[PDB]
């Protein structure tokens, strides 16, 4: 029997639950006997990003646009008449899958790789995990963070706090050390597929690999972040079938902000500069921003941020450094969708 909260190991059990692994597989339209979880290579994955790539370079200029969608399907099996990679969002939608695969396997691997298998996996993560107590303050200020950064256009559900940890990723301490002392730390939200947690929790928030199309990433490749708990929280790709969903809280070392009203694929930042911020048209009012354990925390209601001429309604924050991001909570949420 395990020594840990209840909560905790329910945590455990929606990370390591092979069956969402699965459904998502099977949503995907993946053949699972061809490919099975325990089969996922990372050089297999490694290609299918470069074969994605010359697809769209194809469609953004038909016979060879076939040629290349099979190459895909033939080195990721799926089992369907197979659907032509002819457009962006079909793109964007497998390296989104190649992605979800890619994590979905570090969870697969570290759980086939005398104490209760919930604690066994538990360590696996190589990360310290502990309840907050609802009746804490510190729970208070997440619960209203959530509550008052809800964007007035996320109305297809409401947000329902049902545990808050604190989390230490073994290392992350260390790895974020020089940031530590850079100014403009804030604590920001990072929503994901519940079924990237593992990976996310075992090797931290990752960059998209070289060898992925950069199309989709309006500020290139980086780890994305949002000061509105909705606009994050639509990254959970929760359902009415799959309502309860995972995000993040973390601190974030931003410094001095490349400030960007439009798409701009950053490859390196001007010296000087730490992170991006797209600046949104909606921005939690700084009045009542919070310091939390010395972090700011922008749990401010949204207002009108005065910029008018610009691609967003909300902000978001890009760093392009990993070590730039230490994580201290995990809230699971329910989704209560309307
Ligand atoms: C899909 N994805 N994969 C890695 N990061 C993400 C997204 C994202 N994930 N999670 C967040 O919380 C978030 C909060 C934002 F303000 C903005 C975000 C995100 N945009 C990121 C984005 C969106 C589309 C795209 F093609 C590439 C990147």
């Amino acid at each position: 029997k395990s020594k840990l909260p209840k909560p905790v190991q329910d945590l455990i059990k929606m990370i390591f639950d092979v069956e969402s692994m699965k459904k998502a597989m099977v949503e995907y339209e993946i053949d699972l006997q061809k490919m099975p979880l325990g089969k996922l290579s990372k050089r297999q994955i490694q290609a299918a990003y470069s074969i994605l790539s010359e697809v769209q370079q194809a469609v953004s200029q038909d016979s060879q646009i076939l040629d290349l969608s099979n190459r895909f399907y033939t080195l990721i099996p799926h089992d369907f008449k197979p659907p032509l990679l002819n457009n962006a969002d079909s793109v964007q939608a497998k390296v989104e899958m190649l992605d979800n695969l890619l994590d979905i396997e570090v969870a697969y691997s570290l759980l086939r790789g005398s104490k209760d298998p919930i604690d066994v996996n538990y360590e696996k993560l190589k990360t310290d995990i502990k309840v907050v107590d609802r009746d804490s303050e510190e729970a208070e200020i997440i619960r209203k963070y959530v509550k008052n950064t809800h964007a007035t256009t996320h109305n297809a559900y409401d947000l329902e706090v049902i545990d808050i940890f604190k989390i230490e990723r073994e290392g992350e301490c260390q790895r974020y050390k020089p940031f530590k002392q850079l100014h403009n730390r804030r604590l920001l939200w990072h929503g994901s597929r519940t079924t990237n947690f593992a990976g996310i929790l075992s090797q931290g928030l990752r960059i998209a690999p070289p060898e992925a199309p950069v199309t989709g990433y309006m500020f290139g490749k980086g780890i994305y972040f949002a000061d509105m708990v909705s606009k994050s929280a639509n990254y959970c790709h929760t359902s009415q079938g799959d309502p309860i969903g995972l995000i993040l809280l973390g601190e974030v070392a931003l410094g001095n902000m490349y400030e960007l009203k439009h798409a701009s694929h950053i490859s390196k930042l001007p010296k000087g500069k730490h992170s991006v911020k797209g600046l949104g048209k909606t921005t939690p009012d700084p009045s009542a921003n919070i310091s939390l354990d010395g972090v700011d925390v922008p749990l401010g209601t949204g207002i009108s941020s005065g910029v008018n001429d610009t691609s967003l309604l909300y902000n978001e924050y890009i760093v392009y450094d990993i070590a730039q991001v230490n994580l201290k909570y995990l809230l699971k949420l329910k989704f209560n969708f309307k």
